[PDB]
């Protein structure tokens, strides 16, 4: 279906420079310099069509780590660590495999039984190679010259981030953060508070440092009833300067009362239910509370170290920003995390479940060829030489994004069911969650349930016979449709997103109906951070297509090298330009993209092991175990050597950034500093 | 072969009772009271045959924690928790299992091509049970009988020793253990020591506390020549006193001079490498050191977190203990360590290879039944009734008992081998291999490589067509094999240790030839620890024998229950009476009990699905997969919640037991007491 690639990836660029077309028209108006300049705004500042690319590379990796943040730096870097992992696959891909593949007709031996392509498997992979051959032992080294070299830039790159991490975290600036623990569980007693219980806890147990405890409030209706009033002031600016435009009889459903009664109505619940909350409640008061101290290094001991018998009780996490604790979640009792996760693993096996017909609904629209071969009928979905490529390389793609965009809110709101005291923990989850279903449904229930129908009439007319084998020709055939999905999802969802338009809609919408002036600068922040939550295992989907067919056929390889040197000047000038950060981690999910990377490397093994298991190629698969056992030793590696940057801070650098600071700053107290830290946005 | 197992249990009790009779009456002899009770000894105070065995049972068990110590009771709780196990399982298998398979006569079907056994699979298992049937019904849930219970007493005695983990060590005596930390690996400096890079480490690092470092010396040469001192003085004093009772010419090889002119150069050799070794060499002291301190709380936190940017510099243990440390693997660079494991994987592959052949020539001898049926020939081993029993049934325990009477000592040189500086780590590491070596070959590579043997004539006249069907059946066949090991190297093995031969003979040999009096007590020393070496994972194979065999057949059962009835009170009159401890560890070594019993289910499933895929039974395999699961879930259930109170030492009690020490007595210095606590047992 390279005449149907062609013309989807024409259709991707063609309409993917129309969008850089009017970006570049629409920057350069006067009005919108508070959409794609916003970050500029934020840290205190007020022909030549793609004039922008070599802009946002001047700038140096480490004045952006000082404008921009640490989080948004390296997760540039995980799309470096595609453009350099992924450039020698295909120059090797090339240079070896194609000239292997294009020799030997044997699927233009296509008359055995029914196999009916067409001028591509020529230039794709094991399929093309017949039984028992020779040509398999290019494969195999081939796959050591992959699995070999990907875990050396495995290795380095994550060698120059736990470095990278280790010399920003011991010199950033000071936040509420680096004293303060949350100590998560607490056991109930006959004492009238939990806070005389964390006094006295921690007055005999870290009696040097121990600088003030705050205590977590319930506070959910009231956070509630403060989104609700703030929404419906929003309604009330609205509706009432529709009237400064208008004449009298304004709304419908005497009508802006029915607004204004409500507002007192809510403000008298505001005033009753905030005066409720710290008097007469202390059943409203959670057995949690952030406790802190006066050094660096007593705060790191307290988040490490076992405290009590239980490994159940006063088990501390490490507090994550005030401006990061995602709240209404420490409100959830410890004892009733583990029910709600386990309900979410079975609701999760459902979205892997109600989701197979939307993939499947797809691919049966994208090898039509697949099913005019095998059932015959014309007067419906029918060869007409062009609109045969529009059905098979431009709809599933752009079918698949849309059954998708809802998906990353979907596992945001299911990890916001646990508990997750952080923003910066629901959005890895999230990112595992959608990585998982990345890995079953868009991949491994793409693949088995649609290379069905791509061969259907070896399915149909001799069932039972070769079903080993055609399922085995079938999966390098499936690479056109992650060509396409590529095309379509990475390429041009990159390459529109520029232009910002959930944001600038919004934006444009919140300047022609509100109040007056002074307010002009809080919707700079409605472009919200990197997206991690949507973006960030879509990288991982595309490392996956790329390391499981790199011994396949490499026609998903140039593709995936344009998306990631594409998305690295996109991404880049957006996250010097328009991007917030709403949380320092700093870097603190490398552990789970390294992890995912390899667990990605460890299925194109497995799963190469069964494309050469269908060639009855015997004396292949006894030199390919030793990958799985490779690469999992080199976790196990990486595990040890290079991961306890990232999990256990050390006690050295917490006492040298401690003397090092009352070298700069001395006679500071932290009580004005960090008392007051952790209480609730409502107070 | 009941005819045959009644004969083998009949000679192993009838030597069994000789040897509680020698006992008996060797106990009472009043020169031998130096033997067997030298733990009396070594506490500081000077017709009714088996009238010990109810004087073993009337101390109870805080008596023994504080007479004994807290490793050997809780290796007594090993035995309990094993009559706690397979009690119940014997109960409901006799009651359930045994009038399942005396009914259909399957191999009363024997003139099937070539199966002839007699009269013992009628109380064996599922061989019994024909193909595709409907009695797998009762044992699949007997194995969920069988291993939910075993589960909840493997949940009850780990919670029950954590506790008392827990309550022995935070109220044990004051050891110079509790306050120092071992620093293993140090980086180099130019600087002219070590010492004063750990000075600039702890002062800077741990300020307030840090009593007093000390590095460790080499000191290898210098030992060995100290150990062939005495070794010389030992056969000095032996010609010597030859010639006390006797007339000149003393021996031969003027010749008392050629041991006395080689003291005289060995001393002139001690003398001059003490003095030449801690004078003019920094090469020859290594990069680790002791450190120490004046909290209890401040090395829990010293040994618990990380220290710096690598996790291979300033890594922290727990400073085993002064009469524990192995010496001479400190003086092991760090950087070597995991040379020397990799070594010590690939001859323990040679160790699990070469020990194959002293395995199969056993049962070669074990089953000659199955080479006279298998091999015409007769004036060799033949039928004569009674020496068919001697062969099968005696001999093949001896003889596997006696090549194993060397390797509990070929494993401990080997983990020697490594560095693991301490006996409580050597002994744990050579109980892991050797349990390794017993699940391997005298599990694995006796059944598969002898029912081969045992079955040989199924192999032999109709190959390649049963050979599933034909090992299945043989699997469960071989259990008499291990019905004789038990009642050999178990029952009389342990029936026969009481008699302390092997430390009773050297005493004799001692008394008889020395100097003189005041030395008449270091010889009670010579009966050692438990045996955690040699006895240890004997346990765990008979615990994997039964749990392997539970619902397959039942009559390794009741012999595992009268072993461990037996060796419970065997083993617990050795430790009230004759035993040493050269280590408190206290119980560290659960972790790995618990995880090899857990192993010893999931293998216990993981066979039951292959004899349950021999006989066709389709839908009883379904229902088996959910127990590798189950039980995998609760060892992560065990590994969260029960674990770390035996690894995280919790800074609450490290505070607690403080306090209340200085509560206890206070106003004493810790440098009289540990400063000098670490140097070398040379010095």
């Amino acid at each position: 279906t390279l005449q149907d690639i062609g013309v989807s990836a024409g259709i991707n660029i063609l309409s993917a420079f129309v969008f850089f077309i009017i970006f570049a028209v629409l920057r350069l108006q006067p009005f919108n310099d508070r959409v794609y300049f916003s970050k500029w705004y934020l840290k205190g500042l007020r022909m030549k069509f793609l004039n922008w690319m070599p802009e946002a590379l001047k700038m140096p990796e480490p004045e952006l780590i000082d404008h921009a943040g640490l989080d948004s730096v390296v997760y540039l870097r995980i799309y470096w660590l595609g453009l350099k992992i992924f450039t020698p696959i295909a120059v090797l891909a090339w240079a070896v495999l194609v000239p292997v593949n294009w020799t030997n007709n044997t699927l233009e031996m296509a008359k055995q039984l029914r196999n009916v392509t067409s001028s591509d498997i020529d230039k794709l992979s094991v399929s093309n190679i017949p039984e028992y051959s020779m040509r398999f032992w290019t494969h195999i080294v081939m796959a050591y010259a992959f699995t070999i070299w990907t875990c050396y830039v495995l290795m380095k790159e994550y060698e120059t981030i736990a470095n990278m991490r280790l010399q920003f975290v011991a010199s950033e600036a000071r936040r509420p953060d680096q004293f303060t623990v949350l100590v998560r569980n607490v056991p109930p007693d006959a004492d009238e508070s939990v806070s005389e219980l964390v006094e006295h806890f921690f007055l005999v147990n870290h009696p040097d440092h121990y600088l003030t405890h705050q205590v977590v409030c319930n506070a959910n209706k009231l956070a509630d009833l403060v989104k609700k009033k703030k929404k419906l002031q929003n309604w009330l600016d609205y509706y009432q300067l529709k009237y400064a435009r208008n004449n009298s009889q304004r709304i419908m459903v005497v009508d802006a009362i029915e607004h204004y009664i409500a507002e007192i109505d809510k403000i008298s619940k505001e005033i009753s239910k905030e005066r409720e909350e710290v008097v007469n409640d202390p059943k409203a008061i959670m057995p949690a509370a952030f406790v802190s101290f006066k050094t660096r290094w007593a705060a790191a001991v307290c988040a490490q170290t076992q405290q009590t018998r239980n490994p159940t009780q006063w088990l501390t996490e490490w507090a994550p920003e005030p401006r990061d604790v995602f709240w209404s979640n420490l409100a959830i009792p410890y004892v009733s995390l583990t029910v709600r996760r386990l309900i979410m693993h079975v609701a999760f096996f459902f979205l892997t479940f109600f989701f197979i017909v939307p993939i499947a609904f797809v691919q049966s629209l994208a090898t039509i060829e697949g099913i005019v071969k095998a059932a015959p009928f014309l007067k419906f979905i029918v060869d007409d030489k062009f609109m045969k490529s529009v059905i098979q390389g431009f709809l599933p793609g752009i079918a698949l994004k849309l059954f998708l965009a809802f998906l990353p809110s979907i596992l945001m709101i299911m990890s916001k069911f646990e508990g997750f005291t952080s923003i910066s923990s629901l959005e890895r989850r999230a990112a595992f969650r959608y990585y998982i279903f990345n890995l079953v449904n868009v991949f491994l229930a793409s693949v088995i349930a649609g290379a069905a129908f791509e061969q259907l009439n070896s399915f149909l007319n001799q069932s039972a016979n070769q079903i080993p084998k055609t399922i085995g020709v079938a999966i390098p055939m499936k690479a056109t449709f992650f060509i396409t999905y590529i095309m379509v999802d990475g390429w041009a969802g990159v390459a529109g997103e520029i232009l910002m338009l959930k944001p600038l809609i919004m934006f444009h919408l919140k300047n022609a109906f509100l109040v007056k002036t002074d307010k002009d600068r809080e919707e700079a922040m409605d472009p919200g951070s990197i997206g991690f939550n949507t973006g960030e295992p879509r990288i991982q989907l595309y490392f996956l297509l790329g390391l499981v067919y790199a011994p396949v056929t490499p026609m998903l390889l140039p593709f995936i090298l344009v998306f990631f040197a594409l998305a690295y000047i996109v991404y880049r000038h957006q996250i010097i330009n328009v991007y917030n950060q709403e949380y320092e981690s700093a870097a603190a999910f490398w552990p789970d993209v390294h992890g995912r990377v390899i667990a990605a490397l460890v299925i194109s093994q497995l799963l190469l092991m069964g494309l050469l298991g269908t060639k009855h190629a015997a004396l292949a698969a006894p030199f390919l175990i030793a990958l799985p056992v490779l690469t999992i030793g080199f976790h196990h590696f990486c595990k040890g050597r290079y991961e306890p940057a990232f999990i256990r801070y050390p006690l050295q650098e917490a006492m040298m950034k401690d003397t090092l600071e009352t070298a700069r700053e001395p006679n500071l107290n932290l009580k004005g500093y960090l008392q007051n830290a952790y209480v609730h946005p409502v107070f």
